[PDB]
């Protein structure tokens, strides 16, 4: 399927274990999708002062689209020292690696697989 429905746990930055996917654009987006598929992708919401708290290259959820059954659909767009690697709409938040933090919402998502 092209799209694939995600309940995304959403975590506090302070609570975050591992506060990024990798080292390149190319392996955070490879990671970020295989957590995603996995189940152990997390979802921090974008704040002032919650990017420093994590690791660059981020991986953001955009929103792609104006949300069947609850899920807004979304793809993701890479950023490291200022430049993204896509184009899309509004950040949703930035994905995490999930390792078992206790989540203070669910962000129901359509992810563009």
């Amino acid at each position: 399927k092209t799209h694939v429905q995600l309940s995304l746990p959403v975590l506090q930055v302070r609570d975050v274990l591992v506060r990024g996917f990798g080292d390149s654009v190319e392996e955070v987006l490879s990671e970020a999708r295989q957590h995603l598929k996995d189940g152990t992708c997390g979802l921090v919401e974008v704040e002032k002062g919650v990017l420093p708290q994590l690791e660059q290259p981020y991986v953001f959820i955009k929103r792609s689209d104006a949300a069947p059954h609850g899920h807004v659909m979304v793809e993701l767009v890479a950023e490291l020292e200022g430049i993204q690697y896509g184009r899309s709409g509004e950040t949703l938040g930035v994905l995490v690696p999930h390792v078992g933090e206790i989540p203070v919402a669910y962000r129901k998502v359509l992810l563009r697989k």
